[PDB]
């Protein structure tokens, strides 16, 4: 939409981070000692979006000295019990606000995972809710801020998923999943960090930098919600919302060590989110929430969707979210695609999450084979850029650099004729009916289906910058639109982990991913998660089976 | 078309000048100052024509020193900057065009690079341009002034390319690429000096007397466009248009420490110029930028082609100004074509880039071998006068003196029968044809095309005056129309440049060139250039790799 | 240049014909009833090179007649879909070849389009593009033969353009343009007639006779491309290569109903062809393929371009071939020039192209006017023959008779001195800048150019011998270089097409194309065709149009 130079514009970007990074202050009201401490942190932004700055080795471990206790006590516990403080009036709404705030604002400087604050809007929500306690006391979500990735539209605010050239595309209305968190005694709070094109496992952009792990700087935050993976792995905000065409969900959350939930096409309402290729429909983009806690997770989707979205969004489908009542499962580990195998500490957790499924009677365990995971590739090379990234590449004409990563996004990709997109659209459905009755060929003679199959996010804990080359362990889950949960299982231990010795690649690719994991020490702290697959509207599925492994 | 003897013609050139010098100090408004130290310059003008002055050792300094930093705020700003405050209105356009033309008679004093100022129509232009600032400073060059070379035809002028008997050669219009700029919210300020028949790497003629370099007097500012050298390397202008069919472009922008491109014949509108033997086309000219500035000469090329000039002159071709998304980059050096080596300060340039580019991981270098550069002088010297030099002897009949360096190109001038221009035309396109094929020939296993060379511009720093016995480094790319890009590296420096030990001359014009370089200290201070040479139409690959060189 | 005697030289001509014929014969291995058919077949081949034989009335009637089912079924078949059947298998190279081999001597002997069949290194081709069929599928054209004109250079054989003086000019290479369509599984199977001097609109010469058309034998095939545009038009190659500079692509196509791309200077290499005038630089010519398929000549176009041809061919602009995204279209109508009106026939074709349009409702059609289509011949008349004819006129030592159309096309040149070239390249280039401002003037109050404009290629359907005293409707597009699309309309037909009554003539040459038109009858089945004219390098837009107008 703008053609203005683009270092002037990301000036702007800026300028608006860092007018409401002070509001944000103001409302914190740091004393004495936690300005001091914030003061000394070393920190994740830079002087201009080209500068990375110098991030801190154990992010969370800052994160956790320089708050008080009268923050971390607010911050720190499970949302679903904040609830509770905020119904008994144990705590008011502002309070809540004002402990959040901060802790986004230490999140902020340590890992770069906002764009901008809210804190105008925040206090003006939180003190009508106040204000209202009597009367929507009762609300499920009353009192809760909430993150929201910035390509997510906000009254008053420019949406750009990242690209500098939108930073004059003003919305004057919120996207429906908001408006209805709002119904529901929410509001948001702070808007996250994404990246370029949004077609990136990482968080880099010309509108604020680059994001990090929030438990260890040297490694990604993840992307394209890894502003909202790394600012809920810092436990400072209950819950935010993302977008997953690519991973850009599940990934961040798997990076960071908490739960994010790809929800099926269908269930909530994303499509008033803006990205690249808008009007697009051959591959569609979902939502869902990503939260330390999974207990949110659950009610942030009961919520949403017991608000029937169906009747302002029709895309939608008026299944109820319900809990499932199964006491036997069956379920699937899926250890590889024999295409890139998963370094060591993703290889334990499948080994742990096996032996803790195994040791409960009511679990049925198989191996999970893959089904041509080459043609994601193929198929998704068409489809995710289908006027050959024509609309992508009009946003640099401010000049804006094309980073490394989303150059892996746009080459090769073709504009399409319509009878190209037909082609692919039929290889698309077909490949869609093969999976699904693999999958099926898993049911045994009894006749039960596999409830959910367990797989990796990635081949790797976090990412180094710049090396998250291989998508199909996520992109495999778009492809056929499955909801898939990544949870948590365990950290980089460096006893366990050492590289394997006389590995014998699959392959160029898998031979980098080998490489890449030079030793342990290299992703010191890092969470290896796992994710929980099912079939389509399954979802709570999914939720159930990760409430077993966490208990 | 004028016999009237030349001295008077002369006379009414100086005048012309003369009454535009004073009109230019009336608009410039300058302050007693100035206006002394300017009284009290060394000047390069003479009482007539065939005096030339004493000029400054080093005018640039001069230069410096005898401004107003009122001015050198202004003119001393890259003008892409500058683009930044006529846009923002922390610079009226009139305020913009005092500056600049205070500085142009500075530089028109000290260096004699001035042929006619344009203060009447530039302060025309100007004032209707911070008058409509609303409506056109979403123009790409709103505000900016520029020079052009006298040979540009402009409205109610004389148009004589240095000759005295074209006096009277008045045109009612402006060049294609002139109104282009125009609509884009340039203007032209000022005419810049050409020599006698073009056909000269110096700038000498009876039009105006004898231009000099802005970095050193005793040198030649290098021609034919040596004006657009002179007054852009002393920075007394945003950018200029030359011309350059023997290096007429580069060899001012190379001698003066500047950037100029040569951009493909067919890009840029330039046949409306004027000069020698009009309709032949044998071998053609080419416009292009010169500017201490690569982003503002990126700008301008950029402006101009966007403009779609193909709509006006159908001699060019629909071919989008385009930056390369190359990741990698091929570049070869051309040390010597072994005709005439480099001087030891060209040879050190050479080494400075090469190790330079040696040391960025993604460019490989190699060494470029010449390919019979001794049938560039064979074929240019059928081609360059095919009619025997008729119409320029025709010039003189004025009693106009031949200059030595004229002398050097119509020596052997042949009248070419059709059937000899015919075997020269099949010798340049056979050539042409050769030389791509050895250009090819460097291409590597896996199919990546050398994407550029480096080369002098010239066997040395700039010449002493009446020394230009060599073109074949300019025009060897002329023959082939290969787009090339003159950029700075470095200055002559005393102690690495002394002349080489126990020498073995290859011939007697290399003998000629390494006894022309005594001493450094004769070139003292001057900027030591080298150049970017492409494939036709490549010329966006030069501006990228010519910032890489320069961060 | 031989000086024997044209006599001896013409039975070494009518030799190298009758030998290729005879082995072509013996690849197409007829059976006794095609031998039969074939044998009693009207020839237009005579004894000698000026016996003209005597023609069938309708040598497509007897084409389509004497051939079998088994060979009608694959060169009757549209090429790009005969491309499908040879890349999944249903059809055999060397079963392609036979059938076109054989359908091109039935063409041979009906128009006298060949001069010599290439049936050795044909069968080379076929046989290891078969045995290479698994590598090679991929390829754009596998599989596909095609025709040249006798001017293209191919390994071993004589080089003559028609001229007897030149059969010693034997070439070890080939052009350019075939190696390229080799290299994407194409190859030449047989070599067109081309007439003397090839500044001719038929094709008459002393190697090879005379050569008629393809749908009314009485009548000329066109020139200088006649074998092409015969064999084309009778279905007896795929496509063919022609050349032109005069109309030497359009009037074949034309004349035999067929489609002929006369495409923009640059595009595609045509240099390494062999004319008179070699060195001639002030108009050039361009060649481009000849084809019944609208979608063949877009493919070989499209194959050709994508092989970045500028790398071997320096004159090349790197510009891709690409369809035009517009999906409104500005037309123009050019009814006559005013000096020659079109007859009946053409007339009908332009109100029926006009009709048809004006229904689409995305296409405006305006009437195109003329701008000094006298200045077509003024200039042209300088610039074709600029040496006075001295190197054609020097071709007849060895006696070869001079042909009375041949006559027409060097009456009055001038062996131009180099002021006189200078003088008519300006005029030519101001021309040029004159007619764009001309086409320009047509752009609408919404800026919208003319896409193309629509003109007959001859004042007539396909001309009596001998009476081609005619240029401008299509040499006014070589002055220009503008791309020109000859296409399909309709017939002749007897009742709508009787001669105009109370016809007042324009002039005297007018007054000669009115009596030539004496009644329909004299040009029974006759196609009636049209042009597409668009702007330099605008080509694409011009297939675009024409895919409409077919379907």
């Amino acid at each position: 939409m703008l053609t203005d130079n683009w270092k002037e514009l990301a000036g702007k970007a800026q300028s608006t981070f860092q007018k409401s990074l002070k509001q944000a202050i103001e409302l914190a009201d740091f004393d004495e000692g936690l300005a001091k401490r914030y003061g000394a942190l070393p920190s994740a932004i830079g002087a201009n979006v080209e500068d990375f700055g110098s991030p801190a080795q154990f992010p969370l471990e800052e994160y956790l000295k320089a708050l008080p206790k009268k923050v971390l006590d607010i911050t720190e516990k499970d949302p679903v019990e904040l609830l509770k403080d905020l119904k008994s009036r144990k705590v008011t709404c502002v309070e809540v606000l004002k402990a959040y705030t901060a802790a986004s604002i230490v999140a902020s400087k340590l890992t770069n995972c906002v764009q901008e604050f809210l804190p105008i809007e925040a206090l003006q929500y939180a003190q009508k809710l106040d204000a209202d306690y009597e009367t929507k006391k009762h609300l499920p979500l009353y009192g809760l801020p909430f993150s929201i990735k910035e390509m997510i539209p906000f009254v008053g605010r420019s949406v750009t998923h990242g690209s500098l050239c939108y930073l004059d595309r003003i919305v004057d209305y919120n996207a429906d999943i908001v408006n209805i968190l709002i119904a529901n005694g929410a509001y948001p709070f702070v808007r996250t960090t994404n990246p370029q094109s949004l077609m990136m496992l990482e968080c880099v952009s010309f509108s604020h930098g680059r994001t990090v792990n929030a438990y260890n700087g040297m490694l990604t935050s993840g992307g394209s919600s890894g502003g909202e993976g790394a600012l809920n792995g810092m436990r400072a905000s209950p819950f935010g919302l993302g977008s997953d065409i690519g991973g850009s969900i599940r990934c961040p959350a798997a990076f960071n060590g908490i739960y994010g939930l790809r929800s099926t096409l269908g269930r909530i309402p994303t499509a008033d989110y803006f990205s690249c290729n808008r009007g697009s429909e051959s591959i569609l983009s979902v939502t869902g929430p990503l939260s330390r806690s999974l207990d949110t997770v659950n009610l942030v989707m009961k919520t949403v969707i017991e608000a029937k979205p169906w009747l302002i969004d029709p895309t939608l489908v008026p299944l109820d979210w319900k809990r499932p009542e199964n006491k036997k499962f069956r379920v699937g580990i899926y250890v590889s695609d024999h295409i890139v195998n998963p370094s060591p500490p993703i290889n334990r957790a499948l080994s742990m999450v096996t032996e803790k499924l195994k040791s409960l009677g009511n679990f049925e365990v198989v191996t999970f084979e893959p089904y041509k995971p080459e043609k994601v590739t193929e198929i998704l090379g068409k489809l995710y850029f289908e006027d050959g990234a024509r609309d992508f590449r009009a946003t640099l004409q401010t000049g804006e650099p094309l980073l490394e990563q989303t150059r892996w996004a746009i080459e090769g990709a073709e504009d399409l004729d319509m009878h190209d997109q037909w082609y692919w659209n039929l290889q698309k459905q077909a490949y869609r009916k093969e999976f699904l009755k693999h999958w099926c060929s898993y049911t045994d003679n009894d006749g039960n289906v596999l409830d959910a199959v367990i797989a990796p996010v990635f081949p790797n804990v976090a990412a180094k910058h710049e090396t998250t080359k291989y998508w199909t362990y996520t992109s495999q889950w778009n492809l056929l639109d499955y909801p898939v949960l990544a949870f948590p299982v365990t950290k980089v231990d460096e006893s366990l982990d050492q590289p394997y010795k006389n590995y014998k690649p699959l392959n160029d690719l898998d031979k980098y991913f080998y490489e890449q994991y030079d030793s342990p020490s290299s992703f010191k702290n890092a969470p290896a998660n796992l994710c929980l697959v099912g079939l389509r509207f399954t979802d709570e599925k999914l939720v159930e089976i990760a409430n077993i492994l966490r208990n």
